[PDB]
Formats: structure tokens, sequence, C-alpha cells
């Protein structure tokens, strides 16, 4: 099956977020979109951003992302929101 991307964090107003890697597409799906979002991948090796997104409420109910081209390597994945809404995951790129 496809791999589960757990996020933690606080989401206010089930968390309707959910991250899963199907090889190295990732997606992201939001069940109930309300806000716009930013999407940010940042590399645990030197804390670089190799991936960031500003996501208008409109578009923000299912995004996939290419990994296929990161180095191998742990990434942190941030998903904010606007005003507030902030979940972290992390995965790894082999």
């Amino acid at each position: 099956p496809v791999k589960d991307v757990e996020l933690d964090g606080r989401w206010d107003d089930n968390c309707p977020i959910t991250v899963f890697t199907d090889g190295y597409l990732l997606t992201l799906k939001n069940a109930s979109p309300d806000r716009d979002m930013t999407i940010r991948i940042t590399d645990m090796a030197k804390g670089g951003v190799v991936y960031e997104n500003d996501i208008p409420e409109v578009q923000s109910a299912y995004i996939t992302i290419s990994i296929a081209n990161f180095p191998a390597e742990e990434y942190k994945l941030e998903i904010t929101g606007t005003p507030s809404g902030h979940l972290t995951g992390y995965f790894t790129k082999e």
C-alpha cells in the first residue's frame, strides 16, 4: 500500500489534512478546504528548502508533489494555513 506521512500539529476550525507517498509521488488531501495554504519541504542535512508552494484555498483539496529528483535524504514537510494552522511530518527519499 501507500506509505502514510503522519502529521502533527494544530489545524483549528479528525484532522482534514492527510499525506501519503506512492513511490516518488507525495499526495496531500484536504477533506475540508477552507483556508489558503503553504507547503514547504526542507532537507534535514542542511536545512535547505527544496520545495515551497502557496496554494489558494480553492486549490487546496488535493496536491501532488514529485520527490523523484530530491536527493536521498530525510525531509521535513510543513503545511501551514493562513491565518492559522500548522502541521509537520517527515519522510525519507531513498
